[PDB]
Parts: structure tokens; sequence; C-alpha cells
């Protein structure tokens, strides 16, 4: 007997409802570019007694007995995140990224002190100065966005306007920001400011890792990211740095200074997740992805589409849609129609409200972990271009169920679980 | 091929750590009092792919595609909270108990504003205003504690406490508490003095859903709670409310205010653990949790050694060493010796550093899971007594351990797993 079993014949209500996640994720084009496949493996870490295990503390240093097993995979974690980020110190315990970076601010940081980030509209975090969140609520937020001109970032205005605000601690690393970030230009205008410089390399972190986008640890004072975007792990957060002893600060900042006891069956996941992201496949893997969202971003222009920035380097871009004549919403809606899952996303400048928006966010990830090539994410934009350029027509929506169809049973998804 | 095999295959040092932690949960006496063993229904979804959605908002009212299963999923998990506690609104994406608790404060308070807890050594929570976290670096937190000749509250003093503080909310509920908490008193002092009133019900939270604790609910603000300590759920939190209203705002709070994505895998496990909490079979075993922890209490003292308060109500108890030769560091290293988990703790009034104590906490939750009744905790209570008055004597070591596993192979754990 199994836990799955245990899980049918105990709870067939919610054994029925994730039966059919397992389904929905293996019949639909997943293009939310914060999503990913995490592995088997990562999964069984995830579904493990170690859930059962209270562990305040560090390893060796814990406020509970019995943690000597658990101390091992932790350790493992740490030692594995710091190789494969080249990081003096790690903090495998936040319980997400939001949660890392609450822990950086309490380190750095007093309530009221001024923050710089990017602009939530134009592809900030909401954990990055937001008024509706703590980092908005309690913290002086001040903005920088992209150019109008490009659509990216530029750096002397973003100088112009550090040494304009003079914040405490700039920000970088984003949620919707399709070109290579520069950490040694972020270095030199904190630097200049007097600022604490933090990168958020959420989004790209299996990128950063695998050597296919710069790498901000040796150039910032902290680096936080999530485990489960293009790092392709459970879900979670993890802080680096580069300056050790500040590593010990946050590490008293995530416990006991923001969390209690840490999620071990997570943290195991993490230590699987990393040592995934050192073998040599993974940088393949990560290749792919980039030349996957390039291969899509380049069909959706190549079909009269308007892509933010007008390209990608990562893994990520956001249509605007205002050439279709169609909202973010309705986009989001009508690809939705044809079995593609995806999120609508204000553009820099977007005239309309957040609810409404006039941006598709979409990624590689999530199909390039299926095995997708760039031929097929060629044709996904096809897809998605007839759909959208004939929203009324029916025979055009059910060709797009049919070509989608088609991806899916390509390429199987976790296909030894409930075949 | 299973996900577990595909473990041992492609990461073996991860692989056989973990396995040897199973082996240490089914041969050791688990008796940290915040522990237990959850269910392999909720193991099973915690390790599902459920952990692939990003799902950030709220069920209907997300900014992700794709959610109408975690929609599904997490509707489940709120309703069965709502039903198992009487709320009237629950948050289940709380990432833990002191993320739910921090959204609280984000709701109900400014940076500055005055906050009362009990004594972080009297087993308030660290959440509750400890200067090492954030709830005492960023908020004036003062603190109540025990009676020095009762050892637990004495509800007139926390009066005049707060009439004198005139706090701005007042938390109850502990890490370290043996009584039953009167909410009814604790509302009548926080309307005295015009405070919110927070109950952080994490330790007994399945003592109140099962009727065997006083329930918060209609009586507090707020209530928050870890769904994993004696509600014997997935790691996490959990906020409820009497309020609607105020709900509304707490999910502000949590979202976007505290966390960005939810982790929908372990909300299908709330949702699993809060059905199971629903049957009666969940009541007998909270009942089962009570009786156990006191026979082993009164077996402690039977042998000589004092129990904080004088007993317990609930799952838990401190061994108090004030007044025995060894200290709380000591009596944990002395039971780990002999195959029992605890923690050292400290004691209300303590003389000892923090990284010493002079308490031992005991808790039946856990092996009350796996089966065993007041008898066996009475033994358990003797083999810790046995190991504490004797902590040199070999022979006595070597009958404590073989005593300890003939406990754990009468009542086994998660059985049906295997190795890979
Ligand atoms: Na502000
Ligand atoms: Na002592």
């Amino acid at each position: 007997q199994t836990n799955l079993d245990f899980l049918l014949q105990t709870d067939p209500t919610i054994s029925g409802m994730m039966q059919k996640e397992l389904q929905r994720q293996r019949e639909h084009l997943e293009l939310i570019a914060s999503e990913n496949f995490t592995s088997p493996a990562v999964m069984a870490t995830q579904g493990s007694v170690l859930t059962n295990k209270y562990a305040e503390g560090l390893p060796k240093k814990r406020y509970y007995g019995g943690c000597e097993f658990i101390d091992e995979i932790e350790q493992v974690a740490i030692d594995r995140a710091k190789e494969l980020f080249g990081a003096a110190s790690a903090n495998v315990q936040p319980h997400s990224g939001a949660q890392a970076n609450f822990a950086v601010f309490l380190t750095l940081l007093k309530p009221g002190d001024k923050i710089m980030g990017m602009d939530l509209s134009h592809g900030g975090h909401l954990t990055h100065g937001s008024p509706a969140n703590v980092s908005g609520k309690w913290f002086e937020a001040v903005h920088y966005g992209v150019s109008q001109e490009t659509e990216q970032l530029d750096y002397d205005h973003i100088l112009e306007v550090a040494r304009q605000e003079r914040p405490k601690l700039i920000i970088c690393g984003y949620s919707a920001y399709p070109r290579i970030i520069n950490f040694e230009k972020f270095r030199a205008i904190a630097d200049e400011v007097g600022a604490y410089l933090l990168a958020d390399i959420a989004h790209i972190a299996g990128l950063v890792a695998s050597g296919h986008h710069p790498n901000p640890v040796p150039h910032c004072d902290v680096v936080t990211t999530t485990t489960h975007k293009t790092l392709r792990g459970p879900r979670g957060g993890l802080i680096l740095t580069r300056d050790p002893e500040l590593g010990k600060k946050f590490n008293k900042s995530v416990f006991p200074g923001t969390q209690g006891g840490p999620l071990e069956h997570v943290i195991a996941g993490k230590a699987v997740a990393f040592g995934e992201a050192l073998k040599p496949e993974f940088k393949a893997y990560s290749g792919q992805v980039i030349a996957n969202a390039q291969a899509m971003a380049q069909q959706l222009q190549n079909r009269g589409f308007k892509i933010v920035s007008g390209g990608t380097d990562n893994h990520l871009m956001l249509v605007d849609l205002r050439s279709v004549n169609l909202t973010g919403k309705q986009a989001d809606q009508l690809v939705s129609d044809v079995n593609i899952t995806a999120n609508k996303n204000t553009v820099p400048f977007d005239p309309e409200s957040p609810f409404v928006t006039s941006g598709l966010r979409l990624g590689s990830p999530a199909m390039t972990t299926r095995g997708l090539g760039t031929e097929d994410f060629a044709e996904i934009a096809n897809i998605i271009a007839d759909r959208l350029q004939n929203p009324e027509d029916e025979q055009v929506k059910q060709a797009c169920v049919q070509r989608v169809a088609a991806l899916c049973e390509r390429f199987p998804l976790y296909p030894h679980l409930n075949a």
C-alpha cells in the first residue's frame, strides 16, 4: 500500500481533484513564465516523513533534539547552493521568495528607510516596494522604470534617480524583464550613492546557475531567489551572499527573525534540485530554455505581434497586444479557451489598469522541461497567433485545440504517475 | 517506477539520509511536544504535482491562469477549516505559524505600536514579542508571565498589567503552557483596555478542534495556528476569525501583504488534515492525547520529579529541574542517550541561560498517534525517571534502551513504507 492509496481511500474528494490537476498539467501548454515541472525526485522529498521534524536553528545548532539526519540534509543543501552559485554563504530555510526578501529587509533596514526598486507596472516585484505589500507599507518606496524608447533599463537614468532619491537599498532582479541585467552597473550605482544592493533573481536563477546570465553574487551585497522558477526546484526561497559575516546576520533574520521551523522536506527537495542543476544536462536545458523563448518571440513577431523591448535574452517575454486590439485579460481568456495557460501582465507605460492590462506574459521553462525544441515553440507561437487573430472563428479554435493536443501527446509529462 | 525510485537513482545521498530519518522516527520515542506523525494521505498531497502551480490571489480571484483545480482544493481547505473551528473566515495560505502571525500584525498594527504577550521564558512564543524576532524589534513588546505561587496565569494580574501598559494588541496562546486558557477572561481584559485580541493556538489547535479545550474563535478578534502540532497536519499556518470583514483584511495581509505564491500541495494537505479532524476518531485521539500526557506527568511526579504548575490539562508538560542537579540541556542529552527525543526548555523563573535551561519539555501527540495508551505513557515516565536518577548507570541505560525498543516495536510507524 502507498501513501497515494491512503489518500484515495480516506479523502476521495481531494484525491480526485489532485488527479485532475495532473491531467491539467499534461493537457495544457503551460506558458506561465514563473512555472516549471519539478522532478520526480524533488516531489519524493516533499512527500516524505521529513515534514514531521521540528528543526529550529541551524545544522548542529538546533533548538530541538533528534535532528541528526535533518542536519546532514540541510548541510548538503547549503553546500550545494554555495557550489552552484559560487557563494560564500547560503541560507536554505526561507519559505518563499517573499520571505527571503523580508529577512534581507530585517537585516539591512528599519521601518521608514528608503528602498528603490523597479516600478511594479514595468516588471518589478510586489516585494520591492508595492503599496499593498509590507515593503511599501513600512518603508519609503521609490521606483525606477524602463526607458520608453527601448523598453529596457537605461543605466544612466537609474543613476540619476538614485542620486536624487538617495535610497538605503537598491533592488534589481524582476518579474517581467526580458533583457540581461548588468549587475556591475548596479554596483557602480549603489557605490556612488552609498546604498546596499540586493539582486532578487527569482525568475532567472536557473540561467544564472548555468552561466547563461551574468552572475550577481560577486557584485551584490545579497542575492535572493525562489527555488521553483527557472531553477526547477521545489517551491521555496534561498538567500545567498558573497560576505560570510553578513550571511550569519541573514541566518539570524531568517530564524528567529522572521520564521519558526523550516520545511525540512522542502529543504531536501532544494538539495536535490541544486544537485540536478550542477549536472551538465542542466546547462544544456537552460540554453534550450533561452533558444525556445527566442523562437517563440520571433515567430510571434513574424505574425505581427509586438514583443516588449523587441525580443528576449532570457526565458520570458511580454506580448504587447495593442496591435490586435485586445487587452491582456482578453488574450489570456482567448488562449485559455484553446488549452494554453499563461497570465496577463501590464506592459511598460500601459494605458490599461492592472486589472485589465495590455500584455500577455509567456515563458519557455515548463514546456522546455517536457522536451520541446525551437520548432515546437514556433508552432506554439503560430497557435497563439491563430487564436488571437481569429477569436470568433470556431474552426480556428478547434484547430488550435487539436494542435495543443498534438504537442502534449508528443511530450509526455510524468508518464509513470497515474498512467 | 515511483518518485522514490527516481530519488534513489538520481540522488542516492539524499535518498539515504531520508531513509535514515524514517528509521529514526520509527526507533525513538518522539516526545517533542510540537511534533506529530502526519498521515500517509497528507504526505501524498505534499509529494504531488500541486507544487508546480503558481496561484497568487484567492480561489476564483487569481493572478495566474490554470487554477481551476487548485481553486477547488483551496476552497475545500477553507470550508473544512471554517467548519472545524466554527469560524466565519479562514485563510489557508500562511506558510507557517510565524507567517500567519506576521500577517495579523500587518493588518492590526504599525511599527512602534505596543503589543503584550507572555514572556518568552514563561512560555510565550518568539513571534509574540521577542527582541530577536520582528515582533519585538519593530514593535514595543511588553510581557506578562505566570504566578510565582501557582505557576499558571493569574487573570487579575494580567488585567493589572494591561491597564498599566495599554497595549494595542494582546496575544494569548503559548508554546509551553500546560493549563487551559480562559479566552473569555482574555476578552474581558482586552475590552477593558481597548486592545485587539489574538489567540495563537498552534500547540492546542487539535484539542480546540475536538472540543477538548475551550474555543477562542467566538471571543478573540483573530485566531492563528500551525497546522502540524496537535492538529496533525502538514507543516504550515492558518488564520481564522469570527468577523468576515476582518477576514477580508487578513486575506489582503497574507497576499499581497506578506507572501507571494501559496504552497498548494501543502494546502491540499491542510484540506486532508482538516477532514481527518472532523471525524469522530480525531476526537477520541485528542482525548487520548490528554489522558496520555496526564499519565506521564503523574508518573513523573510519583517518581519525585516536578512538573511546572503541578500537572497538565493538555498534551504537554515541563519537567522543572531547578532543584535537581542536572540542567535541562543535560536532561535532554541523557534521554537522547536512551533513544528518547525531546527538547530542553526554559521554565518560568529559570536561573539558567536559554542555552542551558532548567527544563525538559515533553508531549504526548506523536506517540499517541502510534497507538500508545496511558499505561504506556506511565512506562515512558518510568524510563525517563530511571535514566535521569541514574545518569552514569550502564545497566539502567541498557534496560531503558530495551524498554524504548519494546514500545517502538509494539507500535510501528508507517509500516507500509519500504526502502526503494
Ligand atoms: Na511607504
Ligand atoms: Na538543575
